[PDB]
């Protein structure tokens, strides 16, 4: 019986959207921190998960573990971040990830626009885009406690769209899954998954794992 899904298409915010156009364009040192800007939303959300619970009990029901898993798959060329965080309801995808202006988008792209390191993204609340150094499309599926599960998806070029998301359910969290750029393959190797992580992920206070295809 076929499935019928609901797709809405979005502007990005105007700055967003051209810090979207710089990411993608611009040759960067040091793509590789697009891993922790990932692996800190994941730890943020389950730092969420954490308060919910340690504060309001149902969520202490959970059986899931709270953790990270890494998944790159070499035939697909994609590289996937699930976590078992709070996840994302609809509105949250719309407001959180792309129609809301930040207030550190503009000094942001004028920092490099003056030379600054991309890892410098952090710290201006716009981690997220740092998908785009590495990804031509980044696909996120989540799932809220108060909501249905979802699919975002952009390919840049100044829009997403969110659509409910039917069959795979993935229970509560956030899978972001990066459809890497032909020439970022290197970030599928397991060896430089761990370098990169030990590098600069290492102070994330849930256990992270990753599958590595046999
Ligand atoms: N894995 C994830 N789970 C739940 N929400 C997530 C997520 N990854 C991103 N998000 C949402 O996207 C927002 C934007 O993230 P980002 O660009 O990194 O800015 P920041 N400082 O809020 O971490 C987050 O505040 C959160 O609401
Ligand atoms: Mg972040």
């Amino acid at each position: 019986p076929m499935e019928e899904e609901e797709v809405e298409t979005f502007a990005f915010q105007a700055e967003i959207a051209q810090l979207m156009s710089l990411i993608i364009n611009t040759f960067y040192s040091n793509k590789e921190i697009f891993l922790r800007e990932l692996i800190s939303n994941s730890s943020d959300a389950l730092d969420k998960i954490r308060y919910e619970s340690l504060t309001d009990p149902s969520k202490l029901d959970s059986g899931k573990e709270l953790h990270i898993n890494l998944i790159p798959n070499k035939q697909d060329r994609t590289l996937t971040i699930v976590d078992t965080g709070i996840g994302m309801t609809k509105a949250d995808l719309i407001n959180n990830l792309g129609t809301i202006a930040r207030s550190g988008t503009k000094a942001f792209m004028e920092a490099l626009q003056a030379g600054a390191d991309i890892s410098m993204i952090g710290q201006f609340g716009v981690g997220f885009y740092s998908a785009y150094l590495v990804a031509e499309k980044v696909t996120v599926i989540t799932k809220h406690n108060d909501d249905e599960q979802y699919a975002w998806e952009s390919s840049a070029g100044g829009s997403f769209t969110v659509r409910t998301d039917t069959g795979e359910p993935m229970g509560r969290g956030t899978k972001v899954i990066l459809h890497l750029k032909e020439d970022q393959t290197e970030y599928l190797e397991e060896r430089r998954i761990k370098e990169i992580v030990k590098k600069h992920s290492q102070f994330i206070g849930y256990p992270i794992t990753l599958f590595v295809e046999k």
